[PDB]
């Protein structure tokens, strides 16, 4: 199984969203992230959230408070339970280059 690569949308003045599409057999998505500093292994990070449920065909993490700027880098890893087994998107990095809304 391959965890879908997370889609990251950054909002102005603040907030961001991290999501993946859902499919049969996924029962959890979790996001672990840090800003402008690498994750040290599979640590919890600054943001560590298990998304409660899929909604509208996606699993979505939403931050409403953090003001990201162009050139900021989000470092992250995600976890999915697929058919009862755990899998990750490892070594995620996203450089903010622009806003979605
Ligand atoms: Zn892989
Ligand atoms: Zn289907
Ligand atoms: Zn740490
Ligand atoms: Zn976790």
């Amino acid at each position: 199984y391959e965890v879908p690569k997370a889609k990251i949308d950054v909002f102005y003045p603040k907030g961001f969203e991290v999501s993946i599409p859902d499919e049969e057999g996924i029962t959890l998505f979790a996001f672990h992230g840090k800003l402008n500093e690498e994750m040290e292994g599979l640590e919890a990070g600054t943001w560590a959230r298990d998304i409660v449920k899929a909604k509208n065909g996606r699993w979505t993490f939403r931050d409403r408070i953090t003001a990201l700027k162009p050139g900021d880098t989000l470092y992250y890893w995600t976890y999915v339970i697929y058919n009862g087994l755990g899998y990750r998107e490892d070594d995620g990095s996203f450089v903010v280059n622009g806003y979605s809304g």
